[PDB]
């Protein structure tokens, strides 16, 4: 979902670093250690990490769920966590996170 191009020893500092329910949980992990330095195409396996698609892409509502995709048992990134995702890239205008939308982020 995202080791497969990316510093996983910075992956644990950047998620840990400030993680919690409303700081940063999954771009924090992402940008510290990942995107921080990546091409556009390794962010289709980076994308992996939040939800997979559902229904094409990804929302706000769902977002809470991409923990629950495989650890189905998510806290639902409460109401904060989602924020970070929500804010990851269709925010202004559709509060959804696609690939695309996930790589305009990292390309921004």
């Amino acid at each position: 979902s995202i080791t497969d191009i990316l510093s996983a020893e910075d992956i644990a500092a950047a998620l840990q670093e400030c993680q919690d329910p409303d700081t940063f949980e999954p771009q924090k992990f992402f940008q510290t250690s990942g995107l921080s330095k990546m091409s556009a195409s390794q962010v289709k396996d980076i994308f992996r990490f939040i939800d997979n698609d559902q229904s094409g892409y990804l929302d706000g509502d769902e977002l809470k769920y991409f923990l629950q995709k495989f650890q189905s048992d998510a806290r639902e990134l409460t109401e904060s966590e989602t924020k970070s995702l929500m804010d990851a890239a269709d925010n202004d205008g559709d509060g959804k996170i696609g690939a695309d939308e996930f790589q305009e982020m990292v390309h921004s």
